[PDB]
């Protein structure tokens, strides 16, 4: 195996498949195929695969070598390097300029493969749409919760509309987003840990991405880059009975304004439970907290309110996280009582909702 | 005790106040004759801050929680007046439509350091001070049971000032003139206070005047006093470490070397760290293995005319020196394979650098 690459053609494929990176899961294949090389990382959960075509003279091959160590070398090449490799008895050299590297290898014949499976559900869409839809939604994901399907994101066809929800208990995000294709109606749950690396290969350029979904797996090709995961078992939530059935008191107001009194009263709230009481009326909006040494903290707004006055406590991390999500001028609160959850949402936007259950 | 004062004037104040018992976590309050005083302390160090009051006030003293207090005033609005009036067991803090009460402690438990006479005092440019700390910073110990190493030596003598560090391993000097007659005199201030004071001054045009006793240090700069107990102990010589005249000397770029450095080290021992050198003429060679075998080799063009000699070193601390140099060129002063190494900026001698050899 010998390719000679530019450090520029090198150094996103081995940052992406590097990044989550049986000791030989601490290391990346290397094959030269084809005037092909390709770069796969894996955890047995997911795998992503990078290709990089070869102009420069080249011979087949394939091995596996440490991937942070690796990647650190190339990183730390000048910019324009050209990095030389080839593989030499149990060791593979790496030369650029005047600096030269010998790594350890573990052979290709012991990387682990996932099982091949079958494409049941497939459709295009651009970068751009997914990133906005896994933006809209991750933080609501739950991190280890004993109710497994939670801890992972819910990826929904219908119509012509790919939809991600995310939900911990306690709080829930729902994206939805135009495709422009006929999909079946379906739904998987990806694992969180799939979830930050579909993220991470966004690389924010014009590039369309192409997911197909199996019955146990899901696969993204972005450019030359595929990604696989596992899905998640289990009953999902539906978002439409998380949804309040009928919000009709409805909030309008700054997002940056309502985020900075809640970021105030916060401080004087309480440190383990972060409970924060909101008090509604015509057009003004109070929001107070207290904690234990009866330190207390009251801001008073300016809103657009026309309904009925009325009281409700919320955990205000919960409203916080909504807010920095959202990233728009004005946001729409939509409540039904003291004791239901509030639907929150970008005033401008009905692409996307948030609920929060009420303390 | 009742003040006024706009958001941006208390802000720099309590950034400062917060770096050094739950009154600990509190910050005395002071109005007295047109002016609000901040202190914060750890019992160890203390730091105040003045703000002069523009807007009626009225005298008093209390203590609040820091972290809360300066959370409030942060996170209200760009230009926000602050009012500020001392109820009962709270203090109360509004702004526009935002109103606190904050639970309060007496002033009159705040601690205060014992007093002290001042016995030697200078002036110098804070840029100076900020040049000599962060040249040596990174060179103290942390936790060594040698607590008169967790901090840095802070010496007079003639018309200079010197610092040094060191964690029994590595060593870092740096001295500057400041053109004023002073005696010689040497202090170890602790590693917490070496940062505050760091952190303390801005590079301005605020002369920074200091103040050493016989346990104590002070440093005044503008609105701020900064005051700290010194570590009462003996510290190391210098002069001990130092080559005796190094007669081999490289030269080279200092981010080119660097880089070489920091490639070397990703192939080397990962507890102990150690790379080799091979000079020779105008060239220098890198090598590093680590215990799985893998190697690494750096080849430069340097400046070098010296016999030809091989040298072993722990290639963190010499990283730690070229990081800390910022400099265009540096020069490696070597002897041999079993002496120290002398590091400086090429083109300056103010500060050095010693580096032990390793055998391989
Ligand atoms: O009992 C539930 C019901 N539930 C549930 C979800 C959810 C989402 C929102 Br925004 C509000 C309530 C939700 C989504 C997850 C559902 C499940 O267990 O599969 C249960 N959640 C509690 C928290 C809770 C307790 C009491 C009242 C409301 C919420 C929990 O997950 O610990
Ligand atoms: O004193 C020491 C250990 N030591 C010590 C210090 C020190 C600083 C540097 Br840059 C390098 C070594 C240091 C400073 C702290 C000394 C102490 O224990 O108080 C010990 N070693 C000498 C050997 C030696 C001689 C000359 C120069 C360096 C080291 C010995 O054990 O006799
Ligand atoms: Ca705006
Ligand atoms: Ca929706
Ligand atoms: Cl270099
Ligand atoms: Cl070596």
């Amino acid at each position: 195996m010998k390719f000679t690459v530019e450090r520029e053609h090198l150094l996103k494929p081995l940052q992406q498949v590097s990044g989550p990176l049986l000791p030989i899961l601490g290391n990346l294949l290397l094959q030269v195929a084809d005037g092909t090389l390709s770069l796969t990382g894996t955890d047995l959960e997911m795998e992503m695969v990078a290709r990089v075509a070869l102009v420069q003279p080249h011979e087949p091959g394939a091995t596996t070598v440490p991937a942070r160590k690796f990647f650190d070398i190339c990183r730390g090449l000048p910019e324009g390097a050209e990095i030389a490799v080839q593989l030499e008895g149990e060791r593979m050299l790496v030369r650029s300029g005047r600096s030269r590297f010998s790594l350890s290898t573990l052979p290709a014949a012991d990387f682990p493969n996932l099982d091949d499976w079958q494409s049941e559900v497939e459709f295009t869409l651009p970068q751009a749409t997914m990133k906005r839809l896994i933006e809209a939604t991750q933080f609501s994901m739950a991190h280890q919760d004993v109710r497994y399907y939670l801890n992972g994101m819910l990826f929904e066809t219908e119509g012509e509309e790919l939809r991600t929800v995310a939900t911990d208990g306690h709080r829930l995000a729902v994206c939805s987003m135009p495709i422009g294709q006929s999909l079946p109606s379906h739904s998987v749950i990806v694992p969180r840990k799939g979830v930050i690396e579909l993220m991470r290969m966004l690389d924010g350029g014009d590039n369309p991405l192409r997911v197909q979904i199996g019955s146990n797996n899901i696969r993204a090709h972005v450019g030359d880059f595929i990604f696989t995961s596992k899905l998640v078992d289990g009953r999902f939530p539906d978002y439409r009975r998380v949804l309040p059935k009928n919000p009709d008191k409805h909030l309008e107001a700054g997002c940056d304004l309502l985020k900075q009194a809640f970021a105030r009263a916060a401080i004087l709230s309480n440190e383990k439970f972060r409970g924060v009481r909101l008090y509604v009326s015509e057009n003004q909006l109070k929001i107070t907290a207290n904690n234990p040494e009866q330190e207390e903290a009251e801001e008073i707004l300016d809103v657009t309110y026309s309904g009925a006055e009325m009281e409700i406590g919320f955990n205000v991390s919960y409203v916080l996280d909504v807010l920095n999500a959202l990233k728009c001028e004005n946001v729409r609160m939509m409540l039904t009582d003291s004791v239901s959850s509030v639907q929150i949402e970008d005033a401008a936007s009905q692409s996307a909702a948030y609920v929060v259950m009420p303390m």
